């Protein structure tokens, strides 16, 4: 595949529309025992902060050059300032939806010896005032964008995806989903979702081999108005599949340092190519590649142009 | 012992000086495994907050009555800003240094089904900076008060007890000290302290009867500076080591809901009686009424004027 100009990838601009969540990590050390309960005492010494969920696939479209707009949910907070903060310096355009009833998502880890002993989540569901309210921002976000990213994490700010997605194709505009859960019948209309080999394990069910995998499949994209299905199976490397074939892309690096992050950076990818006026075929490639690269770096890393 | 008139009480300034901390609670449920690690997932629902350390000792002065001020040292963030605000509304004069660097010490509990998962530490050592300009102020504020309270939580804030002591005792002001740890060198000076069975236990050593009782107290009595001790024995109650004699009060109250906050209340008692003008024998009896009453409540919890 031939390079894509800075120029080009400048223009693309990708809506991402999604749950978006605040990483939280609480480093500290245990030496004793609390004197009410049998649990340990976590002296925390250090935190770090990321940004997670929908928030971090916008981050890498930037990153590579595109535009990147975020619409998302998040409550009127503490960290949901952070999130703001950590948008505006990522470079990424926010499109926000502030509910106060709602807690900004968070997952925080706590951590000592280097091991995690106990995870806590911040979460709750949006209001149906609030997510109609961000779904007439979609309207006018839309036709402002180039090409659509569903970004879920089943937090409630995917409700409307079914309608969302109508629209983008409806203006001619695709959409990518990143998916989140057994169900998947909201996701129809879809131009292309990215499940991995786990994540399609346990909806299109167990199987035998790799010509019983178009079978299920093509199945799967007749089942939802779905043109495309991309899959991610690590080590094979990943297989886009058209109705007009397939395609597959192995393994590239050669650092297997962190995983965490790399699917994101794929449909991330993939979207910005697209926006950018880039063939499918070769949007899938320039993803593999950003994926191989990001592995050799800690979670939440990005690959830029010139890593391309 | 004969009641104390309101207008007594309302006169009874006490200058209690240590640690302060906020309690905090999340109250969660888990339901699931966290994908990264062998550890529970707690999604909380609830956060529960309170005064504790110095500044509960200082609440319960402030209910009974008296006035009350509180030097000790607190973080720049938002648990700073949580204690000022409910130091405030409690009715407590804050007296506080900052130190940016410095965290407000707090500790957190995670709890799920009724019951405790994990406790979470943020402190830190105050300092030498921090520490000298707080003893500024309590110089400032020593004449300022009528008895002065050592509120120790081993969190550093009493790093300068013995100068501190040695001031208010040569102002003829008492000081009472609620201790903490196995070192007491620091104490030497003090009008009063007021350890527990097991407090003591682990200082003094294990021990045979009630005769022999004495005759350790009397002997740490004189290898410190201090007139008196205040040993609270629960089911047996509490006594009082004066030089001239003994006193014993037993249990009074016949509720045993919650045990917590029952020493801060005595403690905080005995302060604000002798600040109103009102004899040693008869202060440690108001403790112990103050004491029994509060058992019946949950952790923090106040006995106001008209409960005695
Ligand atoms: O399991 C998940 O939760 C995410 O699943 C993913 C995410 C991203 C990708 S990108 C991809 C194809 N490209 C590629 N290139 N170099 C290295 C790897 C790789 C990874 Cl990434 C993990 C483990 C082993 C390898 Cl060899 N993969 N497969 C996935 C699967
Ligand atoms: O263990 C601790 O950490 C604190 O230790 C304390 C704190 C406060 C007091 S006040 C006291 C004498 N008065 C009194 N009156 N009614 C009930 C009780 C009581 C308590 Cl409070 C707990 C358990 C059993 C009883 Cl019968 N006690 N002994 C202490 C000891
Ligand atoms: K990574
Ligand atoms: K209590």
């Amino acid at each position: 595949v031939v390079p894509v100009p800075r120029e080009q990838l400048a223009r693309s601009r990708v809506l991402v529309v999604g749950d978006v969540m605040l990483d939280r990590y609480w480093f500290g050390n245990v030496d004793r025992i609390s004197p009410e309960a049998p649990v340990p005492v976590v002296h925390v010494q250090r935190q770090e902060e990321r940004l997670g969920g929908a928030a971090n696939v916008a981050r890498n479209a930037v990153t590579l050059g595109g535009q990147a707009g975020l619409l998302c949910v998040v409550g009127c907070d503490e960290p949901g300032e952070r999130i703001v903060e950590l948008l505006g310096s990522s470079g990424v355009t926010p499109h926000l939806e502030r509910d106060p009833a709602l807690p900004t998502t968070i997952k925080l880890r706590v951590l000592a010896r280097q091991q995690q002993l106990l995870r806590v989540d911040f979460e709750a569901m949006p209001t149906h005032e609030v997510l109609l309210a961000g779904l007439a921002r979609f309207d006018v976000l839309l036709p402002q964008h180039d090409v659509v990213l569903m970004s879920d994490y089943a937090k409630g700010g995917l409700t409307h995806v079914t309608t969302m997605i109508e629209k983008a194709r409806a203006a001619g505009k695709a959409v990518l989903v990143d998916p989140k859960g057994d169900d998947w019948a909201r996701y129809r209309g879809a131009s292309l979702i990215t499940p991995n080999r786990a994540e399609l394990r346990e909806v299109v069910g167990q199987w035998k081999s790799e010509d019983d995998l178009r079978a299920r499949v093509a199945n799967l994209r007749a089942e939802l108005d779905i043109d495309a299905l991309l899959l991610t199976r690590s080590e094979e490397g990943m297989t886009l599949f058209s109705a007009g074939g397939e395609l597959h892309a192995p393994a590239l690096a050669r650092e297997v340092f962190d995983v965490s992050g790399a699917g994101d950076t794929v449909i991330a990818t993939v979207a910005t190519m697209l926006g950018a006026g880039v063939p499918l075929v070769d949007a899938v490639v320039l993803a593999n590649r950003a994926a191989g690269i990001v592995v050799g770096k800690l979670g939440t890393a990005t690959v830029d142009y010139d890593e391309l």
